[PDB]
């Protein structure tokens, strides 16, 4: 008797009901454009797997953004392209415009529609209480959408959110780690950045689902309302789970482990030890007092749960009272 199986609470079969070509990205044949249509203007930034440029389409003189992919497995390029194509046109999802390949070096590059925005990590430590709620809600729109389309983002973090703060616009970017959810499928746990990895990743439970993204969202919320960047500041992968356990307590962690019959590393179990749960108000200070409300703490508590199946879905989050006034002014 190994680990207990798990299934997503919502959107479980959305890919099952789709035609195979929707999610079988390996069979998909990529129709590449002409790189000559694009000339690079200047550098915008650089990820771990890409270099990002401002560019111009010399066929309609439109501004675009080009993301030149650093060499990874060809299977990962088709997955990212297929996911971006499936999500194209969704609320707050970056819009893929074209796919091009270098004539000589054969390096693939993604072409996106240009939006004069800035990175969320440069803003999210200075927002008003209402602005935290507002942009959290826009992030949730993107996550509920992509989850409803059968896709887990798996790398939700401040650096992967873009803000056009003058137009109050938001985009969820970097779909290079995203995957299609299929019930019963076992997934790789080497996803997400350390500070935003869910406990299922840290204990090597492979049958996870969309709820992984909700843990990452909870880490972002905690960082914003408490002004602690990151909130769980683990120094290696084991220490990341220790930091979590020093907050949520070890009791609910071991219940989670036992619930899914997860075999933990012998020395790891002794590493975790015993820690009581800390009240969320223990992290409130005089300088983040204006950002912390009872509804904020109740919402955060309902995202940061060890048991991935107990976390709020994206739609349940959007109906949490924490967004009540945000939702009311969404009608103007
Ligand atoms: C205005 C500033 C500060 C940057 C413009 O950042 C943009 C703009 C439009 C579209 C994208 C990015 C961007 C993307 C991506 C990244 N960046 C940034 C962080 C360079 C990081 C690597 C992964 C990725 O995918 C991406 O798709
Ligand atoms: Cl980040
Ligand atoms: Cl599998
Ligand atoms: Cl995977
Ligand atoms: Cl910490
Ligand atoms: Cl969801």
């Amino acid at each position: 008797s190994g680990p207990v199986p798990s299934r997503a609470r919502v959107y479980t079969d959305v890919n099952t009901h789709r035609p195979r070509e929707y999610w079988d990205y390996e069979s998909h044949v990529v129709e590449w454009g002409n790189q000559d249509d694009y000339q690079l203007v200047r550098k915008l930034g650089r990820g771990k797997y890409s270099e990002v440029f401002e560019a111009i389409n010399i066929t309609n003189n439109e501004k675009v953004v080009v993301k030149i992919l650093k060499p990874v497995k060809k299977k990962k390029i088709k997955r990212e392209i297929k996911i971006l194509e499936n999500l194209r046109g969704g609320p707050n999802i970056i819009t893929l415009a074209d796919i091009v390949k270098d004539p000589v070096s054969r390096t693939p590059a993604l072409v996106f529609e240009h939006v004069n925005n800035t990175d969320f990590k440069q803003l999210y430590q200075t927002l008003t209480d209402y602005d935290i709620r507002f942009y959290m809600y826009e992030i949730l729109k993107a996550l509920d959408y992509c989850h409803s389309m059968g896709i887990m983002h798996r790398d939700v973090k401040p650096h992967n959110v873009m803000i056009d703060h003058e137009h109050r616009k938001l985009r969820l970017i970097d779909w290079g780690l995203a995957e299609f959810y299929h019930p019963g499928q076992e997934y790789n746990v080497r996803v997400a950045s350390r500070y935003f990895k869910g406990p299922e990743l840290l204990v090597d439970y492979q049958m996870y689902d969309y709820s992984l993204d909700m843990w990452s969202l909870g880490c972002m919320l905690a960082s914003m309302i408490f002004r602690k960047e990151p909130f769980f500041h683990g120094h290696d992968n084991y220490d990341q789970l220790v930091r979590i356990a020093k907050v949520l307590g070890t009791e609910d962690l071991y219940d989670y482990i036992d619930k899914y019959n997860i075999e933990l590393d012998p020395r790891f179990n002794d590493i975790l030890g015993r820690h009581s749960r800390k009240r969320w108000e223990r992290f409130v200070h005089s300088e983040n007092q204006h950002l912390v409300s009872p509804e904020a703490l109740d919402f955060l508590d309902k995202l940061l749960r060890y048991d991935h199946q107990s976390r709020l879905t994206a739609r349940e989050a959007m109906e949490h009272p924490y967004f009540y006034t945000v939702v009311k002014d969404q009608a103007r």
